[PDB]
Formats: C-alpha cells, sequence, structure tokens
C-alpha cells in the first residue's frame, strides 16, 4: 500500500532515505494486533480512528483525553492518516491527568492493568504498549515496565526530552523494554532527545503531525512522539508474523536503518526504525 503526502515520519519509517513523502506498508496494517496507549487517554470519537479506538481504563474523574497528548500518540500508532498501523486496535489507559502529569503509582497501576487487561481483549497477533511518559529514575516504575514486558507485551517507552543520558529516567532506563529516541526529518537526533546505552532505537520525533482533541490535528515534538512510531511499527511487524512481543524491540533494531543519524553521541545506537517494506 502507498499513502501519498503522508507525514514525514511515516514516510521515513518506510524509507532507506530521508526527504520522501509517501508511506509504504503491507496492507495487513496491524490488523488483529492491539496497542495500549498509556497516557492522557484517547479521543476515541475522532474520525481518524474509525471506531478502532476505545478507552478501557482511567484513574481520574473522566476517561476522556482533555490534554491531547495521548490522542496525538494514539493517532501516530493507528489513525488512518497519521498512524503507522492503520488497522490495529487502540486501547486507552489514562494514567496521566489532563495537565499531562501522573503519580508514578497510578502509572505503575496502569502498567499492571495492561498486563492483565490484555487477557480481556482479542489480540491474536499480539499486544503492544506505547508509554509516551516518564520522569526521574524509579526502580519501581522500571520494574512495572519489565513486568509488563515480561507478561508478553512489547513495551515501547520514550527516552525522555532532557538531552541527557536516559539512564537517569524511568521507565526509559529499564533495559528489558524498548527505549526510543527522537530524530528529525533531516536524520538528525532531535535536539531534545535523550541518548545513552539504554536507547534501543530512534524514531521520528520532531514536528510529528497527528490527531488532536476536538477532532483536530497538530504537529508536536518529543521522544514522546517517536515512541508511538515504534509501537505502531511493532504492532505492524507482529501482524506480519515477523516478530513477537518478546523479541520485537530487538527485531526492530536488527532491521533498522543503520548509521544514518547525525549528532548521535558516542555509545548510543545509530539505528532508525524501518519497516523494511518492499512494495
Amino acid at each position: 500500500a502507498a499513502q501519498t503526502n503522508a507525514p514525514w515520519g511515516l514516510a521515513r519509517i518506510s524509507s532507506t532515505s530521508p526527504g520522501t513523502s509517501t508511506y509504504y506498508y503491507d496492507e495487513s496494517a496491524g490488523q488483529g494486533s492491539c496497542v495500549y496507549v498509556i497516557d492522557t487517554g484517547i479521543e476515541a470519537s475522532h474520525p481518524e480512528f474509525e471506531g478502532r479506538a476505545q478507552m478501557v481504563k482511567t484513574y481520574y474523574y473522566s476517561s476522556r483525553d482533555g490534554n491531547g497528548h495521548g490522542t496525538h500518540c494514539a493517532g501516530t500508532v493507528g489513525s488512518r492518516t497519521y498512524g503507522v498501523a492503520k488497522k490495529t486496535q487502540l486501547f486507552g489507559v489514562k494514567v496521566l491527568d489532563d495537565n499531562g502529569s501522573g503519580q508514578y503509582s497510578t502509572i505503575i497501576a496502569g502498567m499492571d492493568f495492561v498486563a492483565s487487561d490484555k487477557n480481556n481483549r482479542n489480540c491474536p497477533k499480539g499486544v503492544v504498549a506505547s508509554l509516551s511518559l516518564g520522569g526521574g529514575y524509579s526502580s519501581s516504575v522500571n520494574s512495572a515496565a519489565a513486568r509488563l514486558q515480561s507478561s508478553g507485551v512489547m513495551v515501547a517507552v520514550a527516552a525522555g526530552n532532557n538531552n541527557a543520558d536516559a539512564r537517569n529516567y524511568s521507565p526509559a532506563s529499564e533495559p528489558s523494554v524498548c527505549t526510543v529516541g527522537a530524530s528529525d526529518r533531516y536524520d538528525r537526533r532531535s535536539s531534545f532527545s535523550n541518548y545513552g546505552s539504554v536507547l534501543d532505537i530512534f524514531g521520528p520525533g520532531t514536528s510529528i503531525l497527528s490527531t488532536w482533541i476536538g477532532g483536530s490535528t497538530r504537529s508536536i515534538s518529543g521522544t514522546s512522539m517517536a515512541t508511538p512510531h515504534v509501537a505502531g511499527l511493532a504492532a505492524y511487524l507482529m501482524t506480519l508474523g515477523k516478530t513477537t512481543a518478546a523479541s520485537a524491540c530487538r527485531y526492530i533494531a536488527d532491521t533498522a536503518n543503520k548509521g544514518d543519524l547525525s549528532n548521535i553521541p558516542f555509545g548510543t545506537v545509530n539505528l532508525l526504525a524501518y519497516n523494511n517494506y518492499q512494495a
């Protein structure tokens, strides 16, 4: 399949080269997989989601996304125009309030929610969790992310936007999950992107156009938005049978575009998520 005039990030993940605008992907498109977006919620009613998005859990007075960040990430995972995996199922877990903040314990509870809730869902191709969130180092948040990974969910987490080593942030520093940095459309490390040996992969993170609340769209930047690209890619690759939740992060790194990013500090991987689709 070919999506002309796609957002640059979708076009990048199906390209050996920057500077193209068509997204190429197998039509299976993540059908029969599921991605949990653990964030501020999802505006499930957004026409971009086509009935494939639903809120399954909230820790606040409302399950709606009053922020837009979770809606934006869900749109990059699986919205019809802005999504990597245009047919996956999206499950919203609102661990962040509408200011975008959450107590870690609510975040931990939400991760443990996903690790059980996936047994209440039909995801025969497998389960992904996109965690576009983070804060300071926490061994209890790291371990919640490792449990989620261990339960059979590919976990993809933001490296963080501090331009520092990700070892001082959680769940970024958890080694068992898939820690994602951010690149820009010129194949540069995003100026805000964390780095370090704990990063597994980079995805498009600068000026990412996706769904927003109120039925709108907008372009925003963050290792937060690189993560749903990898999360959407994992769901896509799992539907194609190319990998499993336990080995997806590593499959993605094996098959990534290698050595193409600039301003990648010594010791951090120079790998850019790539779907390797041959049209």
